[PDB]
């Protein structure tokens, strides 16, 4: 019930990091951004609170709600996941704080986790404590954030979430396969990038925005079946890809599973790696969330009720990771390139949108739109 509304209020904030960078690289998770947000959750009272609150869909201290992010968490940093996905929330507050009577063990009641207490004043040290964090749970895959260029003598609250993926297929691209094929930007002109192909009855179906907008939507299961990737991109050029994610929700993904089929086709997808860094500011500002970074206005009495506290950076960072397998070897000269002829093919040359969801849950652990491999 939990997954599902944290999914949303992700996939809300993401349209916003969206809507904010057309004909731009970005990949982010609705998860990450969740999670922190519902441990922010615990440090804001009164008005502030209620922000977070409404903009969630949901109250963290109602009974039921935390227990089962735990749940999910465990679930997702499960057996599994084999060393292909990494997620980390984190607050750093001020130490020196006169932490209200009881908060941290109750914090950590909910969480299992510690509000990070570090000594701002130590600019050098304390933009290090972070950025260690960061590398030390992301399996050192993301090192350093750039905001913590931002952290100063005068910080007091600091927020980030961090995750790292490059999920294990389940059914592998051939190496011997990666050509060279060209890619058409937004902008009009093309690059020629690497791009991967398998043939298999991909689960496939068309899709049509409530305002006739087509596109489709693929979806390529990780090992096990447990995550899959879902691609959707629009049949024709023009088409933004923006049409999909405005109404893009945790019903819609469920809805495109819905009538899919398995289908026999060639998959032309270009391989991707990409980084995005957030300053969650303006997205959470436009979803309401404002008195957090305000600060004569700020609410977080029921972490600190004595100096005047607020959000000085709250950011997350995500590094996503799309090639052949889940990453193996491979012959350094294949001479050979062979496959089943497909009826249709599809070939993914223009802008499309993905999205990576805990199937068992329905979570959409990752989202993100590819303006250019």
């Amino acid at each position: 019930y939990v997954a599902h509304l944290a999914s949303d209020f992700g996939v809300r904030v993401f349209q916003q990091v969206a809507q904010a960078s057309k004909d731009r690289n970005v990949v982010f998770s609705p998860y990450g951004v969740a999670s922190v947000l519902a441990m922010l959750q615990l440090t804001t009272g009164g008005e502030t609170q209620q922000q977070i609150q409404a903009a969630m869909g949901f109250k963290i201290d109602d009974k039921g709600m935390a227990p089962a992010l735990r749940h999910l968490y465990k679930e997702l940093m499960g057996p599994w996941n084999k060393d292909e996905i990494s997620t980390t929330d984190a607050i750093f507050v001020q130490r020196d704080l006169k932490l209200v009577q009881g908060f941290m063990p109750h914090f950590f009641r909910l969480f299992r986790s510690t509000v990070k207490q570090v000594d701002f004043s130590e600019v050098e040290r304390a933009r290090f404590i972070i950025n260690d964090w960061v590398k030390t749970h992301t399996k050192g895959m993301i090192s350093h954030l750039l905001g913590t260029g931002a952290v100063d003598q005068l910080t007091r609250l600091v927020l980030v979430n961090a995750l790292y993926f490059n999920g294990q297929w389940k059914t592998p691209f051939p190496d011997s396969s990666t050509h060279r094929r060209l890619f058409h930007k937004s902008d009009g002109s093309t690059v020629s990038v690497p791009m991967m192909a398998q043939t298999n009855k991909f689960n496939y179906t068309e899709f049509t925005t409530p305002d006739g907008h087509y596109y489709d939507i693929l979806e390529l299961p990780y090992h096990g079946d447990t995550l899959s990737m879902f691609i959707a991109a629009p049949y024709e050029k023009e088409v933004p890809l923006s049409a999909l994610t405005n109404i893009l929700s945790a019903q819609l993904i469920s809805h495109w599973k819905g009538n899919m089929t398995r289908l026999p086709r060639l998959l032309v997808l270009p391989k991707f790696s990409l980084e995005t860094e957030v300053d969650l500011r303006k997205p959470l500002e436009n979803l309401g969330m404002t008195d957090m970074f305000r600060q004569f206005q700020a609410d977080f009495t029921s972490l600190s009720d004595q100096e005047p506290l607020h959000v000085a950076l709250a950011l997350q960072k995500v590094k996503i990771e799309v090639n052949e397998s889940g990453t193996v070897a491979s012959s350094s000269t294949a001479v050979i390139v062979s496959a089943r002829m497909a009826p249709e093919e599809i070939i993914i040359d223009r802008p499309f949108l993905f999205v990576v969801r805990h199937n068992p849950t329905g979570t959409v652990l990752f989202m993100g739109q590819v303006m250019e491999p």
